[PDB]
């Protein structure tokens, strides 16, 4: 962990100023855990984290109080084992990790990207990867994730591979949400498909054709924006349109070129929506049976990673917690007042100042053949 | 040549019913070329082979008689040397090929896929090789092209990388239609984006946007679906509904698996829409500076290829020309009736009985989320 | 004068050429000859038809078992000549089929199709509506369901017949319709021709509407199946439309003579396996028939009775463009073929075909199409 880095090296008179630069407050604004959550993490080798986000009294609404678990995690077993066995290895270590979310007080949880299986898409191989892919609605995951919904009373959003069997037997990347009554609410289909050294995911995928739902739950209105869609700034946008509070982001990033964009992105979106963001990125480094090449000059080989981890919570207020670890499985419980956000949009005003028609008819000009920039040139 | 293989196997009275079978015709309908055109393909070391199609005579209209060439090559310099003299060497030698098309009276000719380079997307490097990319209406290519399609008085069609200078300098695989006046009559997109194999397309470009254009020449009603449009009978389908006579199908295929199908998707496309159909593919083998993989289980490799040329022509009538070589560099002059079109569909019946508007309904009923398949169970 | 390709190609090129010559026209360097009882070879040469067995194959899954299907494709000519009366006509093809069916049985098959029009001789040549529409029968309760249902039962197989129905609820009116019968022998359902012909001796127009089930998909324990009827065999978008119901093994039963079609028979059938990412068995009648008077086919020509040859060779294409030697063009033949129904999704996923049809797009495109005042995407010169 960066902070834990910064507070073993800085006085602490300094340490807070940096930390108000870096994330949006002095001093971290620590949640004091159950200790039987802290329990379950110890006994299975995982960090808990807990955080806490809070809002101003208003006159006309109660305090809307709601705590997520992030959960970061690495794959189990080697990638050379029968699929089944795999994701049943991945299952029991997640179950104990939604467990642990539960004994937290979680209200919402929610996985990294297509967290059933190793990113096997770097190997551009479709067998037997492809088998992976399972219903969105009726798949293994879902029912066995739905049953610990419904008896920890809890929504939980997972994203998975979706084959649909309906549409040609097509596979999609898509996040399930799943209500804390145990039913299925319904589904968002990646967005934004990278191709992009070894994500090969447009070699699996086409780009999602749901739009940008926004999901009401008891418990908030939430959305997912999947991976790559992290990149685009008018993905974001669309999800605060359609009214989102908390944005989830499951992802699988490695590298030196993608680690400094994640302090970026993901926080830069809670502040031009004003809603919570929740950053998910996959941990550990996962090998494969065989030989494969990345898109640079260089020689074949079977390790894919590291994945840094390093998931987050950034608030509209511009503020952020601290990240997990970089290599370590955690959880990370942050406790948020839902309220903030009109709070924020009041004060900042950034939705009253979007100026959305012009930038409706902007990318339309835009995006049509004979369009000519708008440049100015020396006469 | 299999043509070249069976009339060299068969018994001259066999060989008429197994051609009248595999192609449309029991002997090859040959047309003579000038000695003038032999002699610059021999000279150069290229095929050339004229065939000829006829329509009935109508009262109405007068036979309106056109000759196509197709154009199928190889790289001519190693893949590790200057970008601009790999692309000026294929040019010199493509411009002696035209000047043979135009000696054979050809009116419009046409390349395979992306003529003007090696086909390096087996790599997913995007460096050179994203520098290959060109203006569609102002890159060199096209200027140098156009300056022959004037002189020679013949359209000429292109298809190479486009890189969109206004659209955020976006990489395209595009289709050019130049003007016997040497005027640029406009292009289009591939429409179909492939992610097999060594075939790594998708890393580079995102699917067309420019619809089904078809091009009113005074040659004909010209269309190009390109390359793994190819296995798309709904985008065959959707040039004919807009009107084509010939439709050209510029292509880069290499391998076991594919070549079966050569044969059978361009010659079904004809027949199904009562056009013509012009097949071109690529030829040679070609090998790059660093180490790739193809996605299946083996081991890294510098050798893409061999690319199995074939070009051919199928006529609406289910009649279609000898293939091209599989290995050698060569022009298919072929000279055609476009009046067949007319009297294939008023004989045949298939426009007749399209049932388009009921196609349009299921077809969109099927692209929907909560579509159910029309399912039948044992009650 | 040519009997089958397959076999005048194997007795003039060298086993080298051969095969690569195989690997460009079917879909493999070898047949993959599957081997057949010996008491289906018998009830075969006794009552003198073809037999052949070939074998499909996909590769081994880890989530799911190998869903492996035996299908048996019965082509067949007419029995007695088409002067006699209709019902000895139906009973003496109805005897002849019904041997074909008992090896199919024993052959080990768990689906069976026929030829399109099964039941009669292919009068439709003739236009002439006395007595050829007395061949017409119920689809759920006419004879020929009724017997065949028997067989379905006695021999576990689900059977797939090509009859012309007449509607008794709506008019009495006239459809080309295949029938599906469970192995349970329960009747299934059935679909009408979507596509009408109208060309040369195939005035099927006159005779019946196009069909109104739309594109149905037939859910059975020996996979989804789909039948393609006759002229529909011209229509990717017919072909395309039952795959994107789900169907595994679209059936094509099938009538057409002669110079101009056959060049197609092979090209068409062949297409739509590949296209949809299914199997195709494209069934084709054989032998040749003549009439009691006189007909014209609408070309210039003299007036005749002699309406064939049927060229029969039927045959079986396969999803990843391998496809199986065409059976006789003129003898009758059963046609048994193995197949693993899971290579189906395992070329989905390789070739990607349905993840990129971009079927929105064309929803949208045949529908500006469809419409009046619709003006073609042409580009002129400015």
């Amino acid at each position: 962990n960066l902070n834990d880095c910064l507070e073993k090296h800085l006085p602490p008179d300094e340490l807070k100023e940096v930390k108000r630069i870096l994330y949006g407050v002095e001093e971290d604004q620590t949640l004091e855990l159950p200790t039987s959550a802290k329990d379950i993490a110890e006994q299975n080798g995982f960090d808990i984290k807990g955080y806490r986000f809070t809002a101003r009294e208003e006159q006309t609404r109660k305090r809307r109080i709601v705590r997520v678990g992030a959960i970061q995690n690495s794959i189990v077993i080697p990638t050379t084992a029968p699929i089944e066995k795999q994701r049943e290895a991945i299952w029991n270590k997640v179950k104990t990790m939604i467990k642990a979310a539960a004994e937290a007080g979680c209200n919402i949880v929610c996985t990294q990207e297509a967290w059933t299986m190793p990113f096997a898409f770097c190997t551009r191989e479709k067998f037997p990867w492809c088998e992976f892919a399972e219903e969105a609605e009726n798949g293994p995951t879902t029912k066995m994730l739905a049953e610990l919904a419904k008896a920890y009373n809890m929504v939980i959003i997972h994203s998975i591979l979706e084959r649909d069997m309906e549409h040609g037997e097509t596979i999609w990347n898509t996040a399930v949400v799943i209500s804390n009554s145990g039913r299925y609410l319904g589904k968002h289909r990646k967005n934004h498909i990278p191709r992009v050294g070894d994500f090969n995911e447009s070699t699996y995928y086409m780009e999602g054709n749901t739009g940008h739902p926004v999901f009401e739950t008891e418990f908030g209105k939430l959305a997912v924006n999947i991976c790559y869609g992290r990149h685009h700034p008018q993905n974001w946008m669309m999800f605060g349109l359609n009214g989102a509070e908390i944005v989830f982001n499951p992802s699988a990033t490695i590298g030196r070129l993608s680690e400094p964009l994640w302090s970026i992105e993901a926080r830069n979106a809670a502040i031009a929506n004003s809603y919570f963001t929740v950053p998910i990125n996959r941990v550990g480094t996962e090998q494969f049976p065989n030989e494969y090449t990345s898109g640079d000059g260089n020689k074949a080989h079977k390790e894919f990673g590291p994945f840094y981890g390093s998931s987050y919570v950034a608030a509209p207020d511009g503020s952020r917690t601290p990240s997990l670890s970089r290599d370590k499985d955690g959880l990370l419980v942050v406790e948020l007042d839902l309220n903030l956000c009109r709070q924020v949009k009041d004060f900042w005003g950034f939705r009253m100042t979007q100026r959305v028609p012009l930038y409706a008819e902007s990318f339309k000009k835009a995006s049509e053949h004979g369009f000519k920039p708008q440049i100015i040139k020396e006469t």
